[PDB]
């Protein structure tokens, strides 16, 4: 016997009927086939509905396919529920667990929100009609307040369509209001098409709009017309036309005559008539299940009108639900299975993105996973992370302290983590930053023709840029591409900071100078002599005054030293000579006094080197440059006089002047307390006399000029984008508010400022402990004349 | 009588061919009747245009009425020429003179090229359609080269109907290499319409583009599409609906039946079928005219075909042409006028614009006058400006140098003015910068009531608004209200600089302090007094020793100069009392000379006054503040108790240390000489210390924390605009970079650091000139004690 079953199709649902049609053309079997009868109704329409239902019921249909609506959803399920009568439906799924319905619209909601999320979204919009019920509504504000979004639901369903179908203008500006510019459409197709016309119209499908079309037809609506605007539209498709069944369905349906089969004849299909093909075949292999299964299920040909009292459920229908739960097949929409509820499970929904190009499918949504990516367009070249090779060292890239879980681009900080990044981020790559193995910037090894592994890693393409501290010059470029120099700077000589002067023993000659000593002592002698020939040559008995050549040298000495002698000449040219080495003697002292009150105040004495030029001249201060960096093949190449002296200097040094690693350069500066020099770059240079301790300073002109680039391996596509991007960092400036980030921003030294004044203290006796000696001397000096005079009178 | 002519109408010209019979139907008169004989073909077809015209040539037709293209009109030009036949067309003017060619359509050029200039394009993209001519494209190209235009001149009529694809898309990305939102569209109504279509189709029609339709048809196309989008698009209007005529004719042309004549029943018209209407007027009024004069206008017979050799015309041609030349009426194309070569003379071309409401005129041009504006609904809205007030301070309204010639407010400086003139401009109108008349901030006369001109003016209404470095305080709010403070002050006290401090006579004096003095001369009497009585209280006998009272003063005397005595104490007591007396010299002679040379190499400035105590304390110096300043009612107001008693200083003073200008209180300071002092606001402190003399400093803190406001009168329409305008300038920081470039960035007075001493110069004899007058009087003492003695011995 024919299985009899009912169709509630909507008013207007021309190609759902003729996919049914279709269906029924399709799935028809020998044994069997189904016999529809239909009714077309106003779905909205609650009394029509009942009516079309208990007409149905009352003609001994056995399973009831057809259409509901928000005003008809609850009476549906409620007739379905309580007479036992299977609804088969490929509309909105019912908000609750609603036995004896077969629901063949996946959910939406958890793809709309993984979606969401997938775009990282926060603030949107959310524009709903209601004629599908708020449930997708309910659940964007609940996930909303759950993960801290701000959506504005604005209802446009409430729209007077009976006169007219424009009030979007005025809602729109309240989204510009608001800078809304991220929209979801949770509407038909029908309303979806209205809103983008008035998006187009005022303007709104431009570049930095994003619309979500949240509904299972993508491609169903007329996305040609926001194709090209510039804005994102993307969406959810059910059909997947890249399949098998849907590219046989449809070879078939663009061939059908138009007139038998309406809305038939095209090259798509809309989603919801796709539903009722697959619920055909999902219901009459429910029904040969069941023949199959030797299960009967035939009645009388009549029915109790729906309003017998008490109601009067047929058993078997428990039978046909279960029949129709179990019936898993494949399907245009993918795979179909129900749970206990009705609700589909195991569906999978494509997310699609309208391209320039038309709409193409990016992934898609599963119960069991959320928002898988399709892997088309599969990676294998630029997916990768580049390799950076650097080198460590304080300014550019340091050793961040919590290295115990820090990662590949989280341990390093400086100057050329930050511009990797940035030049990563113009050029668009990823990275990671990774130290040089030799340890070395590198170098060319003279008549061996050996090279690092540097070179071998760069052609193995191991090495694939080397964004590091790596300076320009011409045996480098020739064998490794060069972009355009992001910093200026040249060699510098680093020595270490001279401290205050120590005293000497004899520094209390200091203020004055050797050569007034010597003539100080001189015209000692020559007064002394003058004064006693004035004053013993015949004056006209002798010895009329004390003044004796002893005598007068001893007033001589008397008169230096401020001490008042016991004798004075009486004569005009004795005055003469007195007065005149008076005179001598107070200029002298002021002077002395003078000079050492200016020295024991204002500080800073003295300074060993000032331009190299004084390096390459004196020899006990031995200096050197770092090992197989850039700065020791600009010695050897250079053929200005001092640069070919110093490095005629720096290659026949008996001991070793040069270092593996700047650290022991600065190290052995330090330790080999002012006598060892070391010539380094100027960046590094003024960073580590900015660092403490202070005991380094700058010294020299910048003796060359040079600039760092970013190394890449010749003939690699890489070479000229970062090439662009370091020129356009140069232009904007931010390398500049690098600089002073890493560099101006530190100025931890604060000896430099000199802000500080420090209080005079007083004289230590090392300052005056040479006239200690020089007395104790003398006293020993006069006791030894007394004994002998004693002893003859006795007798990069 | 009747007078037979010709129609030349281009196949597809309904609503042209309509306007034609309603305009024979409405010229119509019953003296005579024009005979239309129509001909329809393709005018781009030359064979077709010119057979056509030798069958109307073949019936004696009297003029030809007729359209041409681009590929037709030197036919009509050269054949209306040789035969001497009058050519009416509403097509595109010739390129040049032509006789027998009666031409309505009015050159374009000249308007496009006025509205061009209106706009001040400089960079603009041409698109053009080649069928209408290229002669518009020409001046544009001249007027470019002429006025240094960037013009992108795109053939859009290049791709034709066999053309036919939609690449308009590769042509506006190309225009995107440019940056070119400037677009003019030289095309007629149907490639407008496709260009805006695609315009609109990848979102070109957003706000920043705009679009100038080159041709008298703005409002005759579909510019509803494109109305919403927000780009301006304008363009040129020969039939303007607001006119009497014009609507005359559309209340009859609009209910008109559409089936019986195509193109009817609209409310507007495309211009051409307006041109054909107003060239039927013209024809049918220089027919009349010639009835009117009785010309002998019948033809001669048959007037055989075109090529006739030799190609002979018939002499009444001349005369239909003249007649034709100088007819002059109104019609719907506004005042109609031809001159010699046929070209139309004295129309008007109106300007409109689109806006959301619609196509609206903007202004209108003429031969005689060019782009005049229409001002209609915008000459609305006391006094057509805003008469901004200010007084001439230093530091915000300087007089320029130029004084002599310059002219309104390029005569002065302001920023802040121009930015509350912002709100002036969104009103409509400029600001003048105008000098308060009274030259004063203003204050109310106290128990008298009488208003000063500030007190007037800001509610007289004689100012609309006041710039000025006019304060906030609570006095004036009652009567005005102020915008938010944009900037910081505070009162403060302006002194004189003091001088480098000259010696005095005694001040060789100054490095020991007056008690270390006296207490020397203490010491000194003490000294010799016990020295005196531990040498000649009985030793066993006296008279062993010199030392007598007087010999101990001598010797005491003596040893604090560190001049050697004759005799020394040789006793235990005695030499005690000597060698500590000698410390004591040895001491105080070294902290003498030290402390000089202390003083003589750091010279210190110590103001004489500090704080605002110091005013309050010291009487002598005269301190005031500006007269009707906010300072003034500062100090009435203040109950703190240091400001009321500088305020009962101030209010009971000496001859009035007020002033009416802050210049004359500068002068004031720095002609007084050191003892007066002015109160006045912090920031033209500042700016009077940076400036040259820097005579004058700042001391102390700011008395109170004060701010400058905009003025306005209570309640006026501006405070809040300009309140908002504040607050905005405040967040953008604008003001902070204007504070830096007026106060900061000038300096030209910069102080040193704690270095940077100067030369230290010789000794002047000022500065031991009293020494020598103690020297000179003691001689002279000396030589009285003398004298006595030989005398006595002798007998805002
Ligand atoms: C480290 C120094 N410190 N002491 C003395 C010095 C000399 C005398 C006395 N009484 C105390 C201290 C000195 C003086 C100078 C000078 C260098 C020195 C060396 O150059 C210019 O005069
Ligand atoms: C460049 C000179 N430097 N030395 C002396 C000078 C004077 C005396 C002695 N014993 C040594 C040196 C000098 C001193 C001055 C002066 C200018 C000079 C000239 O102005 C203020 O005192
Ligand atoms: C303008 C000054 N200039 N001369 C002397 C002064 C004193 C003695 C000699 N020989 C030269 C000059 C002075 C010294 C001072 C002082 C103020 C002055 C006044 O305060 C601390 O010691
Ligand atoms: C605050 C003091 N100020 N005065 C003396 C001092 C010493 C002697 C004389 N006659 C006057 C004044 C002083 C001198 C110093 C010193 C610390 C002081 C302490 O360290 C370097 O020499």
């Amino acid at each position: 016997n024919s299985i009899q079953i009912g169709g509630l199709f909507p008013r207007g649902a021309d190609q759902e009927y003729s996919a049914f049609r279709v269906g029924m053309v399709q799935f028809s079997t020998s044994e069997f086939r189904l016999t529809p009868h239909i009714d077309n109704l106003e779905v909205a329409n609650s009394f029509a509905v009942t009516n079309a239902f208990c007409s149905q019921f009352s003609r001994g249909v056995y399973a009831i396919f057809g259409f509901y609506d928000k005003k008809s959803v609850n009476t549906i399920t409620s007739f379905c529920g309580t007479l036992h009568v299977s609804f088969i439906t490929p509309s909105f799924p019912t908000d609750g667990t609603h036995p004896f319905v077969i629901q063949m619209r996946p959910d939406l909601k958890g793809a709309l929100l993984s979606l969401i999320e997938y775009y990282q979204w926060d603030k949107f919009a959310y524009l709903y009609d209601s004629d599908r019920g708020l449930s997708t509504l309910q659940a964007v504000l609940d996930s909303a307040a759950e993960k801290k979004w701000q959506v504005t639901a604005i209802n446009v369903g409430n729209i007077n369509n009976d006169k007219k179908d424009e009030t979007y203008r005025s809602l729109f500006q309240d989204l510009e209001l608001k800078k809304e510019r991220r929209v979801i459409l949770d509407c038909e197709r029908d309303k979806v098409n209205d809103i983008v016309d008035q998006v187009i119209t005022i303007g709104k499908h431009v570049k930095g709009y994003h619309y979500i079309i949240a509904n299972l037809g993508f491609t169903d609506g007329d996305l040609l017309k926001i194709q090209f605007g510039g804005a994102e539209v993307s969406g959810f498709q059910i059909v997947d036309y890249d399949d098998s069944l849907v590219s046989k369905f449809i070879e078939r349906w663009s061939t059908l005559e138009e007139k038998e089969y309406p809305g038939a004849h095209t090259a798509t299909i809309k989603y919801t008539s796709a539903l009722t093909y697959d619920a055909v075949q999902v219901m009459t292999e429910a029904f040969r299940n069941l023949r199959k299964q030797r299960i009967e299920i035939s009645r009388r040909g009549n029915a109790g009108d729906c309003l017998a009292n008490p109601a009067v459920p047929w058993g078997q229908g428990v039978e046909i639900e279960r029949a129709l739960k179990q019936v898993q097949v494949e399907g245009l929409s993918g795979n179909i299975k129900f749970d206990q509820n009705g609700k589909r499970i195991n569906y999978t929904i494509n997310i699609m993105e309208l391209k320039t190009n038309g709409p193409r499918k990016i992934g898609y949504w599963s119960e069991v996973d959320k928002m898988v990516l399709t892997e088309d367009d599969t990676s294998g070249l630029e997916q990768k992370t580049v390799v950076v090779t650097t080198i460590l060292e304080s300014p550019y890239v340091m050793m961040k302290k919590n290295h115990e879980m820090l990662e590949g681009n989280e341990r390093y900080e400086g100057y050329c983590v930050d511009l990797a990044a940035e030049i990563a981020k113009h050029c668009g790559f990823k990275y990671k930053l990774t130290i040089v193995g030799d340890g070395k910037y590198g170098a060319r090894d003279a008549d061996t023709k050996i090279w690092n592994g540097m070179v071998g890693e760069l052609v193995y393409g191991k090495a694939d840029i080397a964004i590091a501290p790596l300076t320009i010059t011409l045996v480098r470029e020739e064998v490794i591409d060069f972009s355009k120099p992001f910093m200026s700077l040249g060699i510098s000589i680093m020595i270490k900071k001279p401290q205050k002067s120590k005293p000497g023993v004899f520094s209390f000659l200091d203020p004055l100078a050797y050569e007034i000593w010597m003539c100080i002592v001189f015209a000692y002698i020559g007064v002394s002599v003058v004064l006693f020939l004035v004053s013993r040559f015949s004056p006209y008995s002798e010895s009329t005054n004390e003044f004796g050549i002893f005598n007068s040298l001893w007033f001589s000495l008397g008169a230096f030293m401020q001490q008042g002698c016991d004798i004075s000449p009486r004569s005009l040219s004795g005055r003469i000579v007195g007065g005149v080495w008076w005179f001598f003697t107070l200029i002298i002292i002021s002077s002395y006094t003078a000079n050492l009150a200016a020295f024991l105040t204002v500080e800073r004495m003295v300074s060993p080197i000032e331009s190299a030029e004084d390096l390459s001249k004196q020899t006990e201060i031995a200096y050197g440059t770092l090992d197989s960096g850039s700065t020791k093949e600009f010695f050897r190449r250079s053929k200005i006089a001092v640069f070919d002296k110093m490095w005629t200097y720096m290659r026949s040094a008996e001991p070793s002047v040069f270092v593996r690693t700047t650290a022991e350069g600065v190290a052995r500066v330090r330790k080999s307390k002012g006598k060892y020099a070391y010539l380094l770059e100027s960046t590094m240079n003024e960073y580590i006399e900015q660092r403490k301790p202070c005991d380094t300073m700058k010294v020299g002109g910048n003796l060359d000029s040079k600039g760092y680039g970013i190394a890449t391996p010749k003939g690699s596509s890489l070479g000229t984008p970062v090439n662009l991007a370091v020129l356009k960092l140069s232009e904007q400036g931010v390398l500049d508010k690098l600089k002073n980030k890493w560099w101006y921003d530190k100025g931890e030294c604060g000896a430099k400022d000199s802000g500080s004044k420090e209080k005079t203290s007083a004289l230590s006796l090392s300052n005056v402990a040479g006239v200690f000696y020089i007395l104790v001397g003398g006293l020993g000096l006069a006791m030894l004349v007394a004994l002998i005079e004693f002893c003859y009178k006795s007798r990069e």
